């Protein structure tokens, strides 16, 4: 972490990771994948009003790209940046395999690109919230805001956002021989409520989100609603076991009923404070529209699928 300082401290970075999933019907794949590193800085000036350099890399991509003004009284964070309901995100405690009950990232990747985000915080209660310049409008439209709390063992939080793709991929079809793609103007529409529930040991969330999607010119409705539960039981010191169950559905306007679940489970052993493995089995069946899993930033693409059972193992050295 730190570096040099005085009035502001100069973060360096990073996770090595090497992550093992074994996806139903395909190879086993390997990878330090999802692994990274960075360099954050920071640096006061007056009252509380101070700034930090975040800028992480990840083939070395740009995860974040942000340049951001502590204040008297919030945070106001500009430049390539998760989305805010991908940091509120929900009850997925998995590594490898949930998040299918979150609905924020149908489209957005979690990740756009100019945007600006306001956290203030104080009490238990903290407000964060996003919006998204569109600059070329090829890049989303997005508004994220989000309330919280917490009240002993009970930690409460609600909010939603909008997100539209004036030119959403979607995929091809043949006519034979001329191959058109599917490119439409779609707009995800989220609003969830969570509890995590803390008792020693343990840890119950609890995440219902509503989503829904349509397209400019075209008649046509899917109304995600969805549901997950899962938990934490610290077993040992070191140890800790996890499972948890995601339910969404999807009602067409036309009719079409579909649906899907899964579930995790797994253990997450913790050497040190920059060892950890982690050992992930996941089952599921049925259709999704496509999500992220936060811990393993792993961004599933749109897809229906059978009663399948899925493992992961991995381990990471922080920095």
């Amino acid at each position: 972490e730190i570096l040099k300082s005085d009035a502001g401290t100069v973060d360096f970075y990073g996770q090595l990771r090497t992550e093992l999933k074994f996806l139903e019907d395909k190879d086993p794949t390997i990878g330090s994948g999802s692994s990274r590193a960075g360099v954050d800085a920071n640096y006061t000036v007056n009252d509380s009003l101070a700034l930090q350099g975040k800028v992480e890399f990840a083939d070395m991509y740009v995860r974040n790209h942000i340049l951001g003004v502590k204040t008297n009284f919030g945070k106001f964070s500009f430049g390539k940046q998760w989305t805010t309901s991908d940091d509120v995100y929900g009850a997925d405690y998995s590594y490898f395999f949930g998040g299918t009950g979150l609905r924020y990232g149908t489209l957005s990747d979690a990740l756009h690109d100019s945007q600006v985000k306001y956290v203030y915080e104080a009490d238990s209660f903290w407000v964060k919230a996003g919006y998204g310049f569109p600059e070329d409008n090829a890049k989303q439209e997005l508004a994220e805001l989000y309330v919280g709390a917490t009240f002993g063992d009970l930690a409460v939080h609600a909010g939603g956002g909008q997100n539209r793709d004036k030119a959403f991929k979607v995929g091809s079809n043949t006519v034979g021989t001329t191959t058109t793609d599917i490119k439409a103007d779609v707009t995800n529409s989220y609003f969830e409520v969570t509890g995590e529930y803390t008792i020693g040991d343990a840890l119950i969330g609890v995440t219902y989100y509503n989503a829904e999607l349509d397209v400019e010119n075209n008649p046509l409705v899917i109304d995600e609603d969805a549901i997950s539960v899962a938990g934490t039981y610290k077993v040992a010191d070191k140890t800790k076991l996890y499972a948890g169950y995601e339910y969404v559905m999807q009602e067409a306007n036309t009719g079409a009923d579909e649906d899907g679940t899964l579930v995790y489970l797994g253990v997450e052993y913790k050497f040190a404070s920059w060892a950890r493995v982690y050992a992930e089995y996941g089952y599921g069946d049925g259709t999704t529209l496509g999500y992220t899993n936060k811990g393993s930033d792993a961004e599933v693409k749109a897809t229906k699928v059978d009663s399948a059972n899925n493992f992961g193992i991995g381990a990471r050295y922080y920095w």
